[PDB]
């Protein structure tokens, strides 16, 4: 039938770990339905960049877990890699031995942030009893055993261990050094009075605006002392960094001004990352001036994202004073937002 | 023992296809299930987990002796299991898919682990000209692959955005300096061929061109510089790499590209030339491969060629290239003995 | 307001609408506030 | 009584691994006892600087293993740190 | 399922000892059996394996409440097993061991585990003055931690191959240079007391001293340079660490030494000044430590000081030091809020 | 005090937070005093 | 099955420790050697000049 | 050639090896054929 064999050996690689969690005076840890409290993160030591943390609920969720204490295991972070693992929660008694050691049927599938565990892990009422010896002076002490499995491979044959190795590209870092060393610079970029310098062909081929302002057949005069006015030193130096090595580390904190500069400079890529930063910094108050910026700067993707966000967050964004200021100053923006919400989520009926 | 999640799980699929033509299918002649191992290819979007196709001209096991078994392979990954689904298809003489069959479920993939289909196609049926599956005796197979990501909940922001982030298109415009020619800033000469390029990029991308031009030759030879140990054909792809960082037609003139690379210490070009010359591990090249190696100090290529020579010594010795190279360069076989003895000191 | 909300997709295609909104944006702002509750659920 | 308790609970660390030394044409491997032939050096991958190599004989050393095969496992290299490991052998039939 | 190594092995022990003492044993009063802990210490050779002593002034639970137990806990290691032996013995009033109790075998050690003897010593007997075991209410214990290594034939040629190499005496060499003060070049002075030194070595250790000697100012400076921040005693120890770097008396001369160190940006010994101030995080000092740390960029101790204050805030904040602090420099507590708000379970 | 404790994270970048810290520091000090018993568990 | 016998604890710190670097002394003596940094001596090796600190 | 193949691990270390092999290579080639053609193709 339709199958898929291997003609190889499927070999299971596995290493296990265990961890304990102490909660002093657990009885004084608040008492009502569904109070999720987390554990400090932890690791085995040979984790290879992989953490874990627990999620105990003293009183669980759903309905009939009122007299139960549910537990779960959440993966804190990982290098965006799928995970499969097995766990076993246990309770240290007054004498220091596992009592409620139950294991899952199999190893469960995992991803970053996904919670697995045992709902109705232990009934709360019997745990409250002091005869069971599970709470010495209310110093609760959990203990879990975890068996992470990998299922990689290894073999001796085929002489294939070395097939060549190749390092990664260094053009951007070479352009990074070209920025830092700044050797053979041909154009002295003056911004805010203070002087920086750059190389001709880089910006000559980079953007249409820069190419346009050098190809006016009068280069050697202006290029020696080119005057640039609207920009500030921080924005222009980060701009040059991006133009050289394609990286702008402080984009989030310098978004709108770089967007305006790119609009003047006609730089599509940095403009799009600026749109990404502005959309991924949204609040309930900034959206109006972001619309003003976008319509003033052709931020179409940011425009649709922002107007959709405002259409969703209407009931509190409209009460903002800045929204009314934008309404008074800039009617076309609210007109287009009205148009967008018009033929959507209300043509009924 | 059941445990829920109380969270939302969402599946993505970033798919990709890789066609391949095996020219001269009838005389491939890799019998007893000997692999005609394909050329590796990457994922396109997020090129960080490479791929390669593994093929049997004669299907492995005697059950598939009359069939041409096909089985996908995974070469390299960052130590994780992939769950990708795949499709196969054979193109006819007109280039249209004929033999389509799809995996019902997404098989689990790990590095060094393989899944696929036996009894892919009968060998004589594929060899029959009536079916039209062999235009110019070029067996063509079109493979569509699909990788499943399966993250959870997209975090608590809903991150619609879109925000199309293309790559950093440096090499496109950095070569636009060449093809547009942009009234550039210096000149090169190769057997009278007129080449016209930029000082600054050559200075940036290596210490060799940087140092030599600015070592008093930029003054009298700012524009016109003479280079004579190179040919215009190899020079073309070499200066194309100096523009791009990726050479389109690299493997064709790979040896002379390596010569120019070690002449200019272009370590990235050197390592691609090492890989390209490694594409042709054969029983009738190793002498010239070692000549390229010692002439250029190709360390990884030296190691791999030495190991292949040690494995294939019985056939290697019969080459007249072997005795000629030994006559010219005994010392090379001296380090070859240093390697092989090191492999077998105890016993 | 309600009629325009119902027939927006072709009512907004009038030159008179353009003249009204540029001359009187506040009225369409009031309509925007009215439709904000309408489009709340989803 | 005489005791030095560790003041801590018992937690144990274990790492699993398996290695496959495939050998073709074993039947003509210079059949005489006392010879040394070993597998290529290998490791877990998550080893943290700890390698291994397998060792087999054409004919087992000494006299009790005249007909048997003597199998041994050698730690190729380590950071001069002692190891407690439990090994197991079998054959791919 | 057995085998043999077919190899030779030999036992070796690179042993050492560590003097350690605590003040005012009469009224230490760490009730419940809370640990009174020593400082980190290694064996000398292989400095990257550090021991420390954990002591219970009151043994845990009723079985050892009336006695005083003694133990030793490893601080950290390079992730390896150890099979050490230890000897416990307190000196009497004559400075000689009398309460000598020894382990009968070499126990196995891992990072975080401790080995020793519960029910160690009779507490009231030790506290009684008739026995003469607490001169000036001081318990001068002397431990001899002997660590065994073992090996397989030392990669066997045997061919011992190794003579008894001495150790690099560079510190002792520069110690002889200064403490005997031969061949002095440059003269310093503080508070009327004069001293003299070699310029180049000081420049070697100190960037700033080089800076205020690199700019041609030697003709008036070298003979008559004066220093103001530091008093003659701490000046003596100051010169001492520039020559030495092995901090001999950091503890009793810790704080102003840290201040003068950051006045000259003395990086690794800045770090060991934070080590000096590390093991005294108490209920009252913490405000002063935090103030000086943020005055002197003690980043690692800044983090740990705010951590200790954050944990013990509920009772530590009540001191008058906190009152004068928040009166004077409450922006420090603003930074404290910045840290702890994004920490310690921001619920909630 | 309780709501500011619950929203400390986004409260930080508020300019008024640094304003009252500069002008009236003992108030946020007492806010810490509230936070002391607040986060006893975990 | 390679055993290692590791131990872990729920809560930690308390007294704790702070990361101290290894002794960086010496090779700044090497800095004196190579940069020569206010020399103090003159040497001859068959006329081959060299300088050092006394 | 058998003795050299057996005892290579220390017989390499001689300087007479370097003198001989630079002076006369064809017997080094003989050694490589002897060791490689047999008592080695296993794998």
């Amino acid at each position: 039938g339709p199958v898929a064999e291997s003609r190889c050996y499927t070999q299971i690689k596995v290493v296990k770990f265990s961890y304990m969690w102490t909660i002093n005076n657990f009885s004084f840890c608040r008492e009502e339905m569904g109070e999720v409290i987390k554990s400090s993160t932890f690791s085995s030591g040979a984790n290879d960049k992989l953490k874990w943390c627990l999620r105990v609920n003293p009183k669980g969720l759903d309905e009939e877990s009122k007299d139960y204490l549910s537990l779960y295991l959440l993966l804190v972070s990982c290098p965006k890699s799928e995970v499969r693992a097995k766990f076993k929660f246990s309770i240290l008694n007054a004498k220091g031995e596992e009592t409620k050691a139950m294991e899952s049927q199999r190893a469960y599938r995992f991803v970053q942030g996904k919670d697995w565990g045992f709902k109705k892990f232990i009934r709360r009422d019997f745990l409250l009893d002091e005869a069971n010896g599970l709470l010495p002076d209310d110093k609760l002490t959990l203990f879990c055993e975890v068996s992470v499995v990998q299922d990689s491979v290894n073999i001796s044959g085929q002489n294939t261990m070395n097939m060549v190795k190749v390092p990664e590209c260094r053009l951007a870092d070479e352009l990074g050094g070209l920025w830092e060393n700044s050797r053979f610079t041909d154009c002295c970029l003056c911004v805010a009075g203070q002087e920086f310098q750059a190389h001709k062909a880089i910006l000559a081929a980079r953007s249409p605006v820069f190419s346009a302002m050098f190809e006016h057949e009068m280069e050697e005069s202006k290029k020696n002392r080119v005057e640039i006015n609207d920009v500030e030193p921080e924005v222009f130096k980060e701009m040059m960094c991006f133009i050289y090595t394609g990286k702008a580390p402080n984009l989030d904190k310098m978004a709108d001004d770089l967007l305006a500069a790119a609009d003047k400079y006609a730089l599509e890529r940095l403009k799009v990352m600026c749109e990404d930063a502005l959309c991924s910094n949204l609040s309930v108050e900034n959206a109006a001036e972001i619309l003003i910026l976008a319509d003033l700067h052709s931020a179409d993707q940011l425009k649709t994202q922002a107007v959709d966000f405002i259409n969703y967050h209407a009931s509190d964004v409209l009460e903002t004073s800045g929204w009314k200021s934008m309404v008074v100053s800039h009617p076309h923006l609210v007109a287009e937002a009205y148009r967008s919400l018009a033929s959507a989520q209300c043509p009924f009926l």
